[PDB]
């Protein structure tokens, strides 16, 4: 039995192993977003200045293409669980390789050590991120009714070390050590791993050692030719082009582009089809499709703040926090730990609103209507700030303000996508569901990837006013068909 192996008890009335992974994905987390909150300024800083020198843009636009493809690669892993490996060998697997990803930015490689590094992250990410939170459900029975709170505090990991690090991390960008901030990161990973070898055996019992549909004879040789063939190709045209200086980024954030707008039509196009999704189903399936859009236009500002707002700040205003008497030095680090921040706090409190309102709750539209739009009114604000201020150093107040709005509109938006993603999912393509709503995420970041392109031409300003205008008005226009998307 699955749970007759396992102590249903042990951490906060949960099982003892959800003490376990929160401790796992802390760790893990927590060194994830540390890299992913240095790794902008190791690039666009300049060689005196420890960095590495990297184009402006083309160092905002590795940002959001690294981050798609953590997402992208989530559904390969998922599958590498479900076929091959099992949920617990994948995850293992996976944090082996994230460690090496992390020790590779400690070493003096340059521009070597870091693709390298986001090889073996996105690897091990998929492997993990999407197969670690499976284990956490498995945990619980059929009819236990704790697997909800169960995963509020499993992702409240998520936040804690998305908070922490940045703070922490924050000496080694002033210091300009790059190398050992990234190390710390890498020790940090490793405390993760080490503590799930230690406990992993006796908590988590026998959980997801067997992959559920594994692959037959013939499925090992068909899959294992395809797979191995595009992954030929894939070298070929990389060696190709290193060798004959052909290769530079456009090639990756195109390709990236191209997966990130395929990649949401064929889980619609292969769900909608098919005589397995009823017609109750159906329709329901075309209603998260608007859904699907209000999600991919917010995140696409989200994801931004990591890798545009923050630039900005540090460029264009004064960095010196400035509250009711309180002023110090703004760490520019110190940007991607207001987004967790005000989730530990109000994660709690905008469950409130929802529930003392019972059914004249907003719908679901509403939501990320709701959502979208402050998304959208957050850039027209800062936007708008640099435009009356123009070449005057403003107060970083303004640019926290922006990052503060978006939270909020997030607040809406990321509790009720995925209470949505495997709520209505086809009672048939259930992953298929969870993999649509996770690529609003890996679409926005694919989208932002080349989005950024229009910095230079359009000016940092105007950029600012140009996205937050698409969001409001697409969301209006959806938000007139919010009674037809209701009905589901
Ligand atoms: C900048 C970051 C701190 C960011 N706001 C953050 O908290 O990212 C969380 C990491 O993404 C995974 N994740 C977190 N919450 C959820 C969640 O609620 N559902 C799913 N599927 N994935 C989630």
């Amino acid at each position: 039995q699955t749970i007759q192996s396992i102590p249903q008890k042990g951490f906060f009335g949960h099982p003892r192993g959800l003490g376990v992974l929160f401790f796992v994905e802390f760790w893990e987390r927590f060194s994830y977003y540390g890299m992913r909150a240095m790794l902008i300024f190791y690039m666009y800083f300049a060689i005196h200045q420890n960095g590495l020198g990297i184009d402006k843009t083309t160092a905002m636009s590795i940002m959001s293409v690294y981050g798609a493809l953590i997402y992208m690669s989530s559904i390969p892993g998922a599958w590498i669980a479900d076929r091959i490996t099992g949920t617990r060998g994948a995850t293992l697997l996976g944090a082996v390789l994230i460690i090496i990803g992390h020790i590779c930015l400690s070493l003096p490689f340059a521009l070597f050590g870091l693709f390298s590094s986001m090889f073996f992250i996105i690897i091990g990410s998929g492997l993990m991120k999407p197969n670690i939170s499976n284990i956490v459900g498995r945990l619980y029975p059929e009819n236990d009714t704790r697997i909800d709170a169960g995963f509020v505090i499993f992702y409240m990991s998520v936040n804690l070390g998305a908070l922490i690090s940045p703070i922490i991390l924050q000496h080694f960008v002033d210091i300009r050590n790059f190398h050992g901030g990234f190390l710390l990161a890498a020790i940090g990973m490793a405390l993760g791993l080490v503590w799930y070898l230690l406990f992993n055996r006796k908590n988590l019992g026998s959980v997801g050692m067997k992959p559920t549909n594994p692959l037959s004879k013939e499925e090992k040789r068909k899959y294992g030719m395809i797979i191995g063939i595009i992954v030929a190709i894939v070298i070929v045209v990389l060696l190709v082009t290193y060798y004959t200086h052909t290769l530079s980024f456009d090639l990756i954030s195109n390709t990236v582009l191209v997966l990130g707008v395929a990649l949401p039509i064929i889980y619609f196009t292969t769900m909608l089809r098919s005589k397995d999704v009823t017609d109750g189903e159906r329709s329901r399936v075309k209603a998260f499709i608007p859904l699907f859009i209000l999600g991919m236009l917010f995140w696409s500002i989200q994801e931004q703040g990591s890798n545009v707002l923050n630039i900005y700040g540090l460029e264009r205003s004064d960095m010196q926090l400035n509250l009711f008497g309180w002023t110090t030095r703004f760490g520019e680090a110190l940007f991607q730990s207001i987004n967790p921040l005000f989730i530990l706090l109000f994660a709690p409190v905008i469950s409130m609103i929802w529930l003392k309102m019972g059914k004249k709750q907003p719908s679901l539209a509403i939501k990320f209507s709701i959502g979208t739009l402050l998304a959208g009114l957050s850039y027209i604000l800062i936007g708008l700030v640099g435009l009356g201020y123009g070449h005057t150093q403003f107060s970083v107040n303004w640019v926290i303000l922006s990052y503060v709005i978006c939270v909020i509109g997030e607040l809406c938006l990321s509790p009720t996508g995925n209470s949505a993603a495997v709520k209505l999912a086809p009672k048939a393509f259930n992953a298929q569901m969870m993999s649509v709503w996770l690529l609003t995420n890996a679409s926005a970041q694919a989208i932002n990837g080349t989005l950024v392109k229009l910095i230079k031409p359009l000016g940092q300003t105007n950029y600012f006013i140009f996205l937050g205008t698409v969001a409001i008005v697409i969301t209006l226009i959806i938000l007139v068909f919010s009674p037809k998307i209701t009905k589901a």
